[PDB]
């Protein structure tokens, strides 16, 4: 049974990168009929707080990225890391390093000057009780380093990358596995230690990771061996790239799942999208798929082996498709607080029939749910200001005649049929001596303040239910007349 896991640190909100990894995990586990484990790497850090854990779970659930196990919290497991490290010290596979950061910096500078590989020189591997005690009496307290063999050939068959090969000397020397603490105490366990201890304990069969952390892989492989475990398979995916081709920056633009959600993007659209960022679907599947369908066909072979540029136009293309999948009643419900938030005056209960009609109208051409604000303005703001084209349209010689006909022949009854509407345009045109196009264009100007926009008959139907076509036609007629 395949076992995979998401291991986010709640140091910030759920970002697209992490969620993308979660998608690949959920997709791979589901494909292989395995388990998806969620592990929260909650650290003593200033950054780690319960509001980011909250945001992580919320976003995963919302994206439909259901875990089968957890969340298992790192902070409950502290002693397991302590045990693992103590086992390493006892075995002499780890040791106390008393080398200060100022000492490391001088080493590193002396390395650059000499054209030597940048690394810790393993200077404290074999310290004498006397040497340790000298450091301690000067008030030093040691970190704990895990021994890495310089000449060790580390290799793995990566599920995305292929054979990946590292020398032991390429890992930067004996790595710190625990932060400073006095001898007899063990400090805060570092990432590479924690992840192997937990991956071994959680029985993880396959680790899915961003390629930006590929260098931890040979380090972790050595920890598994030292702890007597066989490492799992690794799959290193390329990161999501910019709109142009550099790193997607957390400090530049929108990356968090909660922000995309806030913007009017739907969960299934986000899911479908993140998948498309790196995974190209097989012939016959297409670009519009659920997670359940993506699971039937998911494989690491088909992962685009370089960065997927993030494209707003494609996210929008998908979101439009999901918005259209929304039931008219659910869809309207999504819109109401949006319109409410804009300060638009209406009553959910009283104004329902045309509100619904407005939803029906606006649905087919929204890229985000937020687009219903500006696209609804003409139906919620009473007065219309005429644009440069509307003003020139009403300035046409027969505009007054058209409008006055329309105004005089509007039905009192609340529902305007498409039949009654076409009758009116046809008859207003006949009165003015003009073609239907110019008539509609004059009606458009009157009702919207523009010469182009949403389906006119439907816009008029909506505005008629409000009783708003009547004062608008009157305002346009008065406008036509001021030119005359
Ligand atoms: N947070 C990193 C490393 C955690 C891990 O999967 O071990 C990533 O997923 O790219």
């Amino acid at each position: 049974t395949v076992r995979v896991r998401l291991a986010p640190s709640p140091t910030g909100n759920l970002h697209i990168g992490t969620a993308r990894t979660a998608v690949f995990n959920w997709l791979y586990a589901r494909h292989r009929g395995g388990k998806f484990i969620l592990r929260i790497e909650d650290t003593d850090r200033e950054r780690s707080r319960p509001e980011y854990t909250e945001n992580i779970l919320e976003g995963l659930q919302w994206l439909g990225l259901t875990w089968d196990e957890g969340p298992y919290f790192q902070s409950d497991r502290l002693d397991l890391y302590r045990q693992a490290i103590q086992t390493l010290l006892d075995k002499g596979l780890a040791y106390y390093c008393y080398c200060t950061p100022e000492e490391l910096e001088a080493l590193r500078a002396e390395q650059k000057a000499k054209g030597q590989a940048p690394r810790y020189d393993n200077r404290h591997r074999h310290l004498t009780p006397e040497e340790q005690a000298a450091f301690e009496a000067a008030g030093r307290t040691p970190v704990i380093r895990f021994k890495i063999e310089d000449d060790r050939q580390i290799e793995w068959q990566d599920l995305v990358r292929g054979r990946v090969s590292w020398q032991g000397a390429d890992l930067g020397g004996d790595m710190v596995i625990a932060r400073a603490a006095p001898r007899g105490e063990i400090g805060y366990p570092l990432y590479n230690l924690v992840v192997v201890v937990d991956d071994i304990a959680m029985g993880i069969t396959d680790v899915i990771r961003g390629e930006d952390h590929i260098g931890n892989t040979p380090k972790q492989i050595l920890l598994y061996e030292a702890l007597g475990a066989t490492p799992p398979n690794f799959a290193h995916t390329p990161l999501i790239l910019n709109s142009t081709g550099q790193k997607l920056s957390k400090r530049d633009g929108v990356t968090s799942i909660s922000d995309f959600r806030a913007m009017g993007y739907l969960a299934p659209a986000l899911a479908n999208y993140m998948t498309l960022l790196g995974w190209s679907p097989p012939e016959g599947v297409g670009e519009l798929f659920t997670l359940d369908l993506a699971a039937k066909h998911f494989s690491f072979e088909r992962i685009n082996k370089a960065g997927a540029r993030f494209d707003w136009d494609k996210l929008n293309w998908l979101n439009r498709q999901y918005i259209q999948q929304l039931e008219p009643e659910e869809f309207l419900a999504e819109l109401i607080p949006l319109w409410q938030g804009a300060g638009y005056a209406f009553d959910e209960e009283r104004d329902r029939p045309w509100l619904f009609d407005l939803a029906q109208l606006l649905q087919p051409g929204l890229n985000t749910l937020r687009e219903a604000i500006d696209q609804g303005a003409v139906f919620f703001i009473p007065s219309v200001t005429f644009d440069s084209e509307a003003m020139a349209q009403l300035g046409q010689p027969q505009s007054a005649t058209i409008l006055a006909y329309l105004l005089e022949h509007l039905p009192a009854e609340p529902a305007l049929t498409v039949a009654m509407g076409q009758q009116l345009i046809q008859q207003a045109a006949k009165a003015a001596g003009v073609k239907k196009g110019a008539t509609m264009r004059t009606l458009r100007a009157a009702l919207t303040g523009a010469v182009h926009g949403p389906d006119l008959m439907a816009a008029w139907q909506i505005l008629h239910q409000r009783g708003w076509d009547e004062p608008r036609l009157a305002a346009a007629l008065k406008q036509a007349q001021t030119t005359s």
